[PDB]
């Protein structure tokens, strides 16, 4: 079948994040695509945060899985976290650098989108 694709999102960090207002940010990511979502720990009160995590969402459909999205949040221990921003984009094939513009601050990261063998182009259709 026709569309398949192996997808690897890593290297995430941050800069200029300001999610609290008498601290430093505690931020945590979600990252979503084709029902699966993944979360990473929170880096507690550091405004330039970096995660470590690679996330494996495997074999996915790359042309209809909907879009990858990354949400960056700032964690509230009393409860109620907060949302920074959010960022939507349609994954190629291939590897490839984002970076993500948020209200304030913003988000890197990259992921890896490889075709599955005998299986070519954009969104692995060909
Ligand atoms: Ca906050
Ligand atoms: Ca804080
Ligand atoms: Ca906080
Ligand atoms: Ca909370
Ligand atoms: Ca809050």
């Amino acid at each position: 079948q026709r569309g398949l694709a192996h997808l690897v999102v890593s290297n995430f960090r941050a800069e200029h994040l300001a999610g609290d207002a008498t601290t430093a940010t505690d931020a945590y990511l979600k990252v979503f695509f084709g029902g699966q979502e993944f979360r990473t720990g929170v880096v507690w009160n550091n405004n330039n945060p970096r995660w470590t995590d690679k996330m494996d969402f495997e074999n996915v459909l790359l042309s209809t899985g909907g879009p990858l999205r990354v949400q960056v949040w700032d964690a509230d221990a009393g409860a109620d976290d907060d949302l920074l921003g959010s960022c939507d984009r349609s994954p190629h094939s291939g590897f490839h650098e984002v970076t993500c513009e948020l209200n304030h601050g913003r988000v890197k990261f990259s992921y890896h989108a490889k075709c599955l063998p005998h299986l070519t182009g954009g969104t692995c259709l060909e």
